[PDB]
């Protein structure tokens, strides 16, 4: 049987981070987790690109640029989104999933979903560096498996 | 570590917005946000082009044609959706983020979503420039911001 | 500031594990966590020693064995423990908590424990590989940087 | 991967038991659970020493002195303890599992913990040779894996 | 098979008594007991030491200026503790339990624990001679037994 | 009456922190804490040493490193342990409490307790920067006491 | 940036303190706290001046009366309102606060508050030196702190 599976070391692959500015108290404790995931895997801090947008719904068009560089070898999407009095919340979750997901298959290149989609502050403090973890470290993670598959299915 | 990341000026940055006029008397309240913002974060008034479009619906084939002009930077598209007896509301929500979510990608341009979708009146009014602010405000504010990283990831 | 930290790369690193036989079911899974997440990291398998013992009780005794090998570098002790219908279980939790710890003390030596300590069955089966992680895999992520720490702090 | 095991042959083998005479309607099927256990896996009975103390209580300082012995293998520690009306059950239960976990770790020996520590006489019953079978029995075949899995961590 | 046991004789043998003064109305019974028992075994009175300290705290350090007497063959350690209104009762009780534990295994010396944890003042009228027996008679009867157990397995 | 008391300059001491990286968005809250009170009683920050483990459960034997260090002259241990589930949080509370305790003892030498052990997130919020206070900065503070101290106490 | 921060050593430093004589019981506490501070920051007992009045109303006059002294760099300004009956408690707290407000604006120099407003005497007793603190020593910190500010502010 043929197995591919992506080892978690990052030595010589390099990242794109972009993450959202709304919710940013949270959103930069995800940005942190990211970047220390990277870092501590053997990445260098100077292969990482960090671009901010204003919000979650403009996280795909920004992925989107960062995506089309050949020097990225995956990008890392971070978001918080906290269900509010309206459905506003629903169409942007909806819209930010479906526009990353779409872009991954277009340009045949990982980008990961480290974005939170809570339905309380709570749960969003929850999964941004306390006891249900760090949702920006592990998208980091299934960025360093997927960049060094990636390597392995093309060679 | 390279940061990219779009500054709060307006200066020489030419905007679309495409307003639609089902709910005009909060509709209007958005446009004269998004209007504000463009001018007092340093934009002309001259360098805004204004699309008025009969529903949300339409929004975004309007958006379609003003984001595939050179001259326009980032496109603002501005609505009110109030949820009423029937699940019409649904499908409009659905189709209107979906449309402008698509089209952002597809012509590499800020589209921002300046559309409430409420589920009542009372907190249609609240975000049309009442108490929880105004997203007209907010969305020409987001691309301000995404408008000036475009620039900064281009060159 | 003086900084030590321990990078997560297993490379060179030589590892123990200790696994109890109850509940083996589970206890299975957990090891093989720990042994994915040693492999991943750039271990070796075959600087891995696993040595079972039949019960979570008799872990610490076989966990100074090994730890006083001077050519392991951390000790992974892995079992499961599901409260049942006696005070039992509080004895047995209350004494391999108390042994390993005691052992990481006096020998000076990491010793992660990736024992789940249940109330259920279904707690059990949650954090041994299914909707709350791998606390194997955990463990042993934890005495990867666990030894290179050590490493760092004597050199 | 080195992997240890013990085996459950007990033929060489050399076993202390230390019996409490409290509770002795269940205690002596216990002893007779580990005795059996013993010698239907292959093990002498003349290779057995039982040493009898007057409670729970006793048990570590009398295993201690058996332990120490160097023709003991393993020692398996026997008793019931049953919750009455006080806090009492508590401090013994708590002291006879913190004190036979020291010694093993101090003197590098196997000590099985065959003390059922119950809340009611009925659970008691249960697991002295009916429904929830012997742990007479099951502390001894756990001394036998443990002699053995020594036996072979040494040389 | 080898069966160690010891005989219920006193004679010849020598014991420390360790009784604190707190709750002393109920102390002198178990006492009372604790001599009685040896002294209708056959041991003499005068080779009793009787030692009082303060309150139960203080028993362990006293315990263990007893136990390191060469002339002393066990030690009886009595008290009586009763719940009272704060969380003090449980830190006394797994403290007092604790170090009598301890230094049983450390000068390898019967010390046994003739010390009533009471919920009630009821409960503890009980245990000091009244309808639930005298934990100060049993206490002394397991010295007893133990001592004689300690010489058979010395010689 | 000779009066020993540990006066809160921090100038000329040297110390040790050791900081569990499970929770971070909140030990991350009181390492800041506990620096800026070092810093601002007179400590210099290249006198801090900064160790950071994977979480709470391996702070004790990093702790015995730093304190085993002729240099250091208190050591601040830092995490957060949020009851979950599951039993697990009891255990690691309980050990990491005794084995920092123990090691103060053993050593001769402050190692402070700034561990949050928290019932529920809310409450770790509360007193890791919020409305009760940062035990970062109580646990740097008692360690600058309690260093002081033992000098007045040695000579 | 230009950031101005004060220190929290004492040295050279000259308080006044104003104390109320209403709840005296209470009052005395918070004042031990406050002079306990100073002097273990590293001020002089004898740079300390302390003003009695009658009541926590007189406060305000009184501070005036130092903080208009040359030679006070801080005032800190201590009492124990606990509500009572009738809205005189209110009126109180009301009016001190301001008069202490004011004057520190216009005289443009620390005072502190010190003075505890509890509804109820439980409450009192909890924040004059027992489970939630000294508000007498928190005051003199924020004293210390703030008369250091403005040495550095002025020079």
């Amino acid at each position: 049987m043929q197995i591919y599976e992506g080892k978690l070391t990052a030595e010589g692959l390099r990242f794109g981070i972009v993450a959202s500015r709304f919710n940013h108290a949270l959103v930069d404790r995800l940005v942190e987790g990211a970047i220390d995931c990277i870092v501590r895997h053997g990445g260098r801090e100077e292969d990482i690109t960090l671009v901010r947008v204003p919000g979650s719904w403009e996280i795909p068009v920004a992925a989107g640029e960062l995506a089309r560089k050949e020097d990225i070898d995956a990008v890392i999407a971070i978001g918080v989104l906290i269900r509010g009095a309206t459905p506003h919340f629903d169409y942007i979750a909806s819209e930010v999933s479906k526009g990353l997901a779409n872009l991954s298959l277009e340009l045949r290149k990982p980008i990961t979903f480290g974005v939170i989609t809570a339905d309380t502050l709570e749960q969003a403090i929850e999964r941004a560096g306390t006891k249900h973890g760090n949702k920006g470290w592990e998208a980091a993670l299934s960025a360093i498996e997927m960049a060094n598959l990636f390597k392995s299915l093309r060679w």
